[PDB]
């Protein structure tokens, strides 16, 4: 079995990664980074595992396709992809230009398009159903303030899933969401400076979180599930 | 009087929105990219008594949205309300859908709300008060709807745009809704429907039959039935309600 | 003249619904368990130029559901509009929740609107006409409040009660919509906040201030601010809209 | 690790007690129905899993708390409880009578009350936190036309779910539930009968699909989850 996962270099993509492995996944570790991918690819062939790093600009409708074929090739299947990679910008609501707009859907939106498509070819040509598992987000659920273009990509992201979903289920095909709360990641550690210029269990996110979730969108106990947005929030917003 | 700006007014929605917003005493600015259309809706207002100006706009353009809002202020001689209703549909199945189609509707369904967003508040700031902004969102806002993905991912984010924007705006005085029609007749479902037919070789109209299956009250909806939510989010019995998108889609989803 | 009955209209959100109502043109019933409140709240109507009648009920009790809204219809003349509002508030920490307790806010919360929907539905038939049915639900309808696990769950029962009878409902013409107010000040959160204190430590109004922090229009909410929605849900600009639950909460919760 | 399941002797509760047992719970089979939970609880125990049959009912509170402790002392520990015994009430809304609300919020809402009470005197006892999963419905996201009474008490439990989580994470005790689509059971096979007198999957719910999701939410895979109602339900509503 064969998983694809974009912005694995490193953060919650690459804690995915590695989850899924584990799973017994072979696992192509896909990141615009091709240091971070390389590196963490291989971590996981020294270890025994089976990965490959495939360098993608998931904003790149061509090249996401190209990026999934290739793990399909080399890795010799393709049953999951993950369309974890994603951007946060840190601009006043009033401050948001058409450029950054332009920027921000892309990377986080049509890439997910990008993503469903290029999966469905290869789970055609492979002549099986397969599992599609799109990041989302708390922002997706409650809109967050000072993180306005963000919150509304990942509100797109949760409306792809569900309409995707509906679409692709007569072909053995689902589409779910996970949605992160507070993650300690470079992202935040991002949005934590750009900020300074609730969590009912009472601690911070870690990556390790995210993936366990994951693992169960990639396991068959997920089968008949599709079309949702799983919170993973420690008890934010109750969905 | 008060003074409302609403995108798309040249017909359907947006046309009986306007015309309503007229009715509970507003003046309005008629903004839509057909000229003609904003031109005859403005008319037809001061030939019945009313105030209206209208504005050649492309909403998706966020010099012109500013440039739309300011001649309504001036004109009109003031600014408390914004309508964001201009949209167009995409109707093509998911695996066809191309990143033209997704700039495109992207553009014109989303960013074109953001736009609005900043002029009306920039307006608001000049004229010294706060104000309301309301934002067209749709059924398929709340599920998605299929063969229609790319849309229903836009509405998706105008809905979540309503919320932030909610949340943002609220020191300010300025509140920020939406609403979401169901299945409405007007030029968009005509074409919707034309073109869903084309895909599934349905014969016209029977896709519009089968998409308003749903409706618990047995009939589809009017521009009319959105007018008049419109004017209540319009109205001062909304001062204390914002971040919210309200269907009144004859009951097919519940929120 | 269109009839409207309000349970819990001797006071606080009820009232200012029931005023409103009466300015909107309605006749109204003033439905309460306590008497004399619910017929000063008549006798106010009636020397400012309205139509009400003082209607004792205890809405836990199907029988004299049925006995008000039938007494409503008859004294009115008519009957169009009921809005199931009464209601009471608990407080206490969940693993302290009693059986006892339970049963008690589930008969007056929860029952007492499928109680008010049949005697409604009823009367509507007898009317020959459809009607409108509104139900009073809560932002612990749509996201649970601490301590306060016993009411949120029966306002979560209500939010789905109205859904279901809207979808059962809607081929009679009856529509069934909710209304969430946010945090209130009436005499229900002076209770609130007073056996919160007495939990917590903290003074008499500390507790009112720190649940209503989260309001992004930065103020607690009026009686009034509720009425002003329930008018929608009472006029025919509702039509269309039905199995919805609105809040009004100055921003705490997006829905 | 010990797993209280309670409507166990058939259906979802029973399929529920079958695949902890195989994540290697011992397992409380609890239900009214003393003859098929001491048949499922001795199934158990003849394939070399460890299981007790406890007769409750579970609108009880007495008998509720009686069969946590019992379990307790019985399988030595007490880490999950399955509120998930429930019962459908086939009768069209204007027909709804009092008694008929008293008993069906009695054994579908205040017996969730009372397995959350009970459920966290045992993890105190015990000294560590615990998962609480409970059984909603599809129906407790949108309102089933003639089943109004059943839908009105699966939205309460999801309230519950929301609320009890907020209340009970800071003790390192979950909340979380599960929102069965249409799944051919017992309930089913009267709901069925009495209705005569939408998946996007295309294809109705086995008990073994909940088993599933329910696997996950008493793993931890699941740990920083909590407050959410997870509908597998085929794609009919998406949350
Ligand atoms: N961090 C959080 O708290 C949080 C919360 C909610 C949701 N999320 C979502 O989870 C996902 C992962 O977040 P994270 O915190 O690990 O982010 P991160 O910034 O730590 O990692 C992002 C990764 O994606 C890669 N990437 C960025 N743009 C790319 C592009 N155009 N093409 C290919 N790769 C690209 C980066 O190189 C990086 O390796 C994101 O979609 C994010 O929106 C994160
Ligand atoms: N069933 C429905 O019709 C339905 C349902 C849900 C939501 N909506 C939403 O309601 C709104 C109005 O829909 P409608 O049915 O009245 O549509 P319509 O096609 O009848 O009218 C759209 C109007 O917007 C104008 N317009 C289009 N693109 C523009 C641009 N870039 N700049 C300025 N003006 C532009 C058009 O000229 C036209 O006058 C849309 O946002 C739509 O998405 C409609
Ligand atoms: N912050 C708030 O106050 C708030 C917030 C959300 C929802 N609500 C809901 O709004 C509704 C009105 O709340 P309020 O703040 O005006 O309450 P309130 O306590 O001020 O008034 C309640 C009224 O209902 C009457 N009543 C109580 N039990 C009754 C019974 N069994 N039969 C008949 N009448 C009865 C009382 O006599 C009183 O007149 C309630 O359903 C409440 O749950 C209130
Ligand atoms: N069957 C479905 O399609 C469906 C759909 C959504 C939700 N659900 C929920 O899943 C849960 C399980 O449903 P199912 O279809 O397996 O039901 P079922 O009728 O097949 O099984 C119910 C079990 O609970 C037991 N039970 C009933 N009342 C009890 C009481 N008072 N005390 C103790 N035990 C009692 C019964 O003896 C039986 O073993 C229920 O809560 C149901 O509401 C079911």
């Amino acid at each position: 079995k064969v998983a694809l996962v974009t912005g694995a270099g490193q953060g919650i993509g690459k804690a995915i990664a590695l989850r899924l492995v584990k799973d017994g996944f072979a696992v192509a570790i896909a990141d615009y980074n091709d240091a971070t991918a390389k590196a963490v690819a291989s971590e996981i062939n020294q270890a025994g595992g089976h990965a490959v790093a495939v360098k993608v600009d998931v904003s790149d409708r061509d090249q996401v396709f190209a990026a999934v074929e290739q793990a399909r090739k080399t890795l010799g299947g393709f049953d999951v992809i993950v369309n974890n990679a994603g951007i946060a910008q840190i601009k006043p609501l009033l401050e948001v230009t058409e450029e950054d707009l332009k920027q921000i859907y892309s990377v986080n939106v049509f890439s997910v398009f990008f993503g469903i498509q290029a999966a469905v070819e290869a789970f055609k040509k492979e002549g099986h159903g397969g599992k599609i598992i799109n990041a989302a987000s708390i922002a997706a659920i409650q809109g967050f303030p000072i993180l306005s273009a963000y919150s509304t990509t990942k509100f797109a992201v949760r409306g792809l899933t569900q309409t995707a979903a509906r679409d692709l289920a007569p072909l053995g095909i689902t589409v779910n969401g996970y949605c992160p709360g507070i993650v300690g990641t470079g992202m935040w550690e991002q949005i934590d400076a750009e900020l300074s210029k609730s969590i009912a269990l009472g601690r911070p996110s870690v990556p390790e979180d995210v993936a366990g979730l994951v693992s169960f969108l990639a396991s068959p106990d997920s089968d008949y599930m599709t079309g949702q947005s799983l919170l993973i929030d420690g008890g934010m917003v109750f969905n």
